[PDB]
């Protein structure tokens, strides 16, 4: 059965505007910003974003890459769908 959300899973994160997006949920390193209750501080393959999602906006990558890991036309996409299947806990900073 399915566990809470953790630093290092996978995922398709989707935020308003943008195609469900190659994505992990990041650590918070000591010091730094930490994310509203109830969020996470989610990393976005490719472009190399950070944003804060709620688990509503949080696919499982495993479950989710058939319907959800295809080219997209948007900058960093590609690069992206390269990572998260082939580096997804790499630093990328």
């Amino acid at each position: 059965m399915p566990h809470a959300f953790k630093p290092g899973d996978l995922v398709f994160a989707k935020m308003k505007g943008y195609p469900h997006w190659p994505a992990r949920i990041d650590d918070i390193a000591d010091g730094a910003v930490k994310p509203p209750p109830n969020k996470y501080p989610i990393f976005f393959f490719g472009t190399h974003e950070t944003a804060f999602l709620g688990p509503k906006d949080l696919f499982p990558y495993d479950k989710s890459k058939d319907k959800y890991g295809k080219p997209n036309k948007r900058k960093g996409f590609n690069e992206g769908l390269w990572e998260i299947q082939n580096n997804p806990h790499a630093s990328y900073s």
